[PDB]
């Protein structure tokens, strides 16, 4: 993919557990800036269906709006998805 490109991410839930954390990077001090991964768990989703790294951001989450106030919260929302959950991440600028 292109850097800019938002592509989206559909997948099944494996084992109940997504296998994706996600931590407090809109809700530091900006009005709306963006969130980020914590670590990636290589033991369910993120290491079959794969297509998750660290270092990526995420929009929203199964239609959750992330983008406000979502750094512990968004933990449950992920966890509470169906068979499908669908995720919405965009190529962040700084692959570090």
């Amino acid at each position: 993919p292109k850097p800019g490109d938002i592509f989206e991410v559909e997948l099944a839930k494996n084992d109940n557990s997504l296998g994706i954390s996600v931590t407090g990077g809109v809700n530091t001090s900006v009005r709306h800036g963006g969130i980020y991964v914590k670590a990636v768990i290589p033991q369910g989703a993120a290491e079959s269906d794969g297509r998750i790294h660290k270092g990526d951001r995420v929009l929203a989450v199964n239609g959750v709006s992330l983008e406000g106030a979502t750094h512990k919260q968004a933990v449950e929302t992920l966890r509470n998805t169906g068979q499908v959950v669908h995720l919405l991440l965009e190529k962040g600028q700084s692959p570090t």
